[PDB]
């Protein structure tokens, strides 16, 4: 069986057949379609951990030209007796890099997965501490960054075990902006991170109340309640945002960091979960400039790039809107260029893709794809993804969604 | 039930009209295809006349359907239907419409069209019965009437006409016509392209007939029009009945002398409706624009007119690389020309944002009265700015409910000449 899938730009034609190797559900139905839905649908018992863990194993003896060796068998082996007597097993270091990698390549929503094979994995499964996290966390930064010339990377922190000893990272990504509701209704600051920011003041973090404050990292180790650390200033590398032409841009006092460095999603590889497990990247332009400026939600520059355009903003029929966010995804482009700081553009990210999916589709059999996702937040019909049918489905390892520990976490303290 | 959620209001709303869906939609619990062009084969009834109880079960379900509608399920009226049904098709294998069901199931099948970001005026239809049309002459003079009737000077006004439904499957009535106005494609000697280029093999196949093209710029092409299942015959609608805006842009002079121009109506002509087993192979039907399927779909894409090259020129844009994102800085400034142009010469045109703001009110109407609105996200969603629209961050659950506009095969694919 074969599924095929079209450009309707191009005319090439790709067949998927590692669709057959998927077993995790996506939440359509055979008669309705939930591709939009943002999050469709307590720890492993033994008989389910088992097979998992067999089907990791054999995919990796797999990918290594290994299959049904003497290694394999043994290695198979040890794994059950592990499980069978701890109701849980560990990853060897060549196991925990593998399955990594495998889900960025596996994960559907990422246009950036061109890169998937050189990413650098910190195994941090020794750590017991918050403070043991920090070290970790500053470590990967001071990495990632390297000056400008960023490097994707990985840390990964010690798996789940029985759910009430969890390691997490509280907060959304590495560096975030503070955002403080006034008593007007005005805000300060990233509205998005408003209510993160309320917890760490309640936790005790003495808030700068500025425009561009960094927040502290609110770290859980081994289930304990969580605490706070300031990464060093040093370490966060930021631009300031100014626009090639419109002189007046920078007198907007803008900039943004340069680390894209999520941390509250689920690192799964055979049936093991590791809860904290913080990666990083680069920036695509209109990730800042299309949604960390111009969301409704968001710092709402928008009208005043269009006030300063002197653009017509009473009638939606003019565009202002659209003028304005071109403009400032021009501005995010350039400054970032002019600091060197990696960046990528929506097209040449795109463009890349595009060529990665056909890699993948040749040597691989297949490259799971969400278009919904793929396909940047504007100009999108003039890039290429726009045109490119593609196949969602779940393969693992992979990256899950897990709920914010402020939801589920019993405290201990006083 | 299922609930859909609007990030960014936090509305939800709760959806049990999915649980009429009869159509599969080619996703499983294990795949989705939600951006594959035609992702399902699954049809209602088999490839040509069907025996009675491939068509009667259809029929009843939308006779049914009809009548619950007007709140007279089970009356006198209904059950006398259904025996008329019964007797139409145990003695011509189909059987025929009443004018109120024709409409009715009109106006459904754009009310379930999951992909019309259109569809608050979904009610607001008029109806053309066309099902007394024998030949080409006469769908002409009907085509010509629709396309009269919905320019109205301007102010538009939506329309379908609807010939008679394919019966064996070798008489249909097919417009050739993608839409019925449209401009011609030419390949040129060296390789390029004149004209427009998706419509290319369309212009060929005319010339082909006999067209004599002007290859001009702007050519409307003719229709090609086939009836009863004969060969297609080539018509030239009178040009008075082609509304055409010239377009300019407020602010930069130089643009009106990129010699442009657009035609205000668009009308859809190679689907199919079906309603209650029945598949009306001609039906051509027509709305009005959403400003961006003019300006960035048809002049941006990159196998259609592709001049925002010339537009980023004229601006003075670094074209060397594309950081600069100068497609994006041209494609806006051809959007703002065409909703200028178009307001200008009061020619009937929506942009995205109030096209997209007026689906999410119909969106709520639709759940409160009748338990949800099916919805393809990857086309609601407009090819421009996004994420700056209303819809973007709107949960969408998409399923297939009968009546219904299909997609068919390209007339030329299937048909043997004579
Ligand atoms: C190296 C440059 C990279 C680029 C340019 C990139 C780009 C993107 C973009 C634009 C998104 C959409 C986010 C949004 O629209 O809000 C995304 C999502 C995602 N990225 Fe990448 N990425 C990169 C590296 C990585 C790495 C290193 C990982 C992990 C090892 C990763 C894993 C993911 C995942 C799991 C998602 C989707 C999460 C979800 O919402 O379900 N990416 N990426
Ligand atoms: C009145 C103004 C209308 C507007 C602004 C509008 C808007 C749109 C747009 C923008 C699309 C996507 C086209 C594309 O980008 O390729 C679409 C699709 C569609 N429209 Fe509408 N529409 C209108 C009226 C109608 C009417 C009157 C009908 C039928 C009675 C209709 C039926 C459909 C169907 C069936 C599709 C999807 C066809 C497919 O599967 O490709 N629309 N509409
Ligand atoms: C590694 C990485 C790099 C990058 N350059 N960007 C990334 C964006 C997201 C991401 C952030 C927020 C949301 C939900 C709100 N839109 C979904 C995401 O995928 C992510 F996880 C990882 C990213
Ligand atoms: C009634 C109507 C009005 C309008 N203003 N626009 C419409 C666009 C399409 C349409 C056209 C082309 C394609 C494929 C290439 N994009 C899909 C469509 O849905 C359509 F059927 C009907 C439309
Ligand atoms: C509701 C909607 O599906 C949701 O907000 C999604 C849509 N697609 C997206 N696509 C990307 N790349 N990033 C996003 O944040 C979103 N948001
Ligand atoms: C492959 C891709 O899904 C396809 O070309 C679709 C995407 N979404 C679209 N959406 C609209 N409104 N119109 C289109 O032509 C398309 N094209
Ligand atoms: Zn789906």
């Amino acid at each position: 069986r074969f599924l095929k899938v079209k450009n309707w730009e191009t005319e090439v034609v790709l067949t998927d057949t590692l669709h057959l190797k998927s077993t995790l559900e996506t939440g359509c139905t055979e008669y309705i379609c939930m591709g939009s839905i943002m999050h469709p649908s307590d720890v492993a018992t033994k008989d389910q951990l088992f097979p998992l863990a067999k089907e990791f194993i054999d995919q990796y003896y797999s990918s290594i030209k290994r299959f049904g060796s003497k290694a394999h068998m043994e290695r198979l082996e040890e794994v059950n007796k592990e499980i069978d007597t701890t109701s849980t097993y560990q990853l060897k270091d060549t196991e925990l890099i593998y399955g990594a990698k495998h889900a960025w390549r596996n994960a559907s929503r990422c246009v950036g997965r061109i890169q998937w094979s050189k990413l650098q994995v910190f195994d941090a499964r020794d750590c017991t501490t918050a403070h043991g996290m920090f070290n970790y966390i500053c470590n990967h930064v001071k990495y990632a960054t390297n000056k400008g010339n960023l490097r994707s990377a990985i840390t990964i922190f010690p798996q789940r075990t029985d759910g009430k000893h969890d390691f997490r990272v509280w907060n959304s990504q590495l560096i975030r902006y503070a955002g403080y509701k006034q008593p007007d209704g005005s805000t300060l600051g990233d509205p998005a991170n408003v209510q993160f920011t309320e917890i760490c003041i309640q936790q005790g973090w003495k808030p700068p109340r500025g425009r561009f404050d960094v927040l502290p990292l609110l770290l859980q180790a081994n289930g304990n309640d969580p605490e706070l650390f300031q990464i060093p200033p040093e370490l966060v590398l930021e631009v300031p945002i100014r626009h090639p032409k419109f002189e007046w841009f920078k007198d907007l006092g803008l900039k943004w960091y340069g680390l894209p460095a999520v941390s509250n999603m689920l690192l799964e590889i055979g049936g093991l979960e590791f809860s904290a497990c913080p990666f990083s990247g680069w920036y695509m332009g209109t990730e800042i400039g299309v949604r960390d400026y111009c969301d409704n939600s968001r710092y709402n520059i928008l009208e005043e790039v269009a006030k300063k355009m002197n653009l017509d903003m009473r009638k939606t029929s003019s565009l202002w809107k659209d003028q304005a966010l071109v403009e400032i995804n021009i501005a995010v482009l350039y400054s970032f260029q002019s600091d060197k700081v990696t960046i990528v553009d929506h097209h040449s990210a795109t463009e890349s893709f595009i060529k990665h999916m056909e890699n993948e589709y040749r040597c691989r059999g297949g490259c799971p794809a969400d278009w919904v996702w793929i396909v940047p937040p504007m100009s999108g019909s003039i890039t290429p993804v726009f045109h490119q049918e593609m196949l969602n489905y779940r393969l693992t390892p992979s990256f899950e969604y897990q709920p914010d520990p402020w939801n589920t976490h019993v405290w201990k303290l006083v």
